[PDB]
């Protein structure tokens, strides 16, 4: 068998997520715009070859995990989502492109499969924003916005 390859340099594109963040989550698809506070922690797994983002959303009652890593063979990030409600999803993205880090894929949530786009941007080293969109028909409907402030 060959030697163990080095961590892909592309993994440095995810370092902006490392650490603990307080989340101001604004849910836009409810018929009253919810808004609330959550937390999340991102740690490297598998000797830094994959990152695990755990998002604990208190009052819905939901712990959601994202695993993300670079795939040499695919030339893109790949990501697996799952939570303690039974939901799962598959995402991919190219990396940072024009100031956004977009993951595109689909998830089985609440009894049906939906397309989702997670759009990450850095505001400053300690403040991230994420726009979530859900494919409805042909367009992308604003699903949520999350502000991450590092603890």
């Amino acid at each position: 068998f060959p030697g163990r390859p080095d961590v892909a340099v592309e993994m440095r594109q995810l370092d902006f997520l490392l650490g603990d963040f307080r989340i101001e989550y604004t849910n836009l698809t409810t018929e009253t715009v919810t808004t609330g506070e959550a937390t999340c922690s991102t740690r490297p797994l598998a000797d830094g070859r994959f990152y695990e983002l755990t998002q604990r959303v208190p009052v819905p009652g939901l712990v959601a995990t994202w695993l993300i890593g670079w795939s040499d063979v695919d030339n893109r990030f790949v990501s697996f989502y799952y939570d303690d409600w039974g939901h799962h999803g598959r995402f991919t993205g190219p990396g940072w492109v024009d100031g956004h880090f977009k993951l595109t894929g689909d998830s089985a949530v609440f009894g049906a499969r939906h397309g989702f786009v997670e759009d990450f941007e850095i505001v400053d080293s300690d403040h991230l924003v994420k726009h979530g969109f859900v494919v409805v028909g042909d367009d992308l409907v604003p699903g949520d916005i999350l502000h991450f402030h590092r603890i």
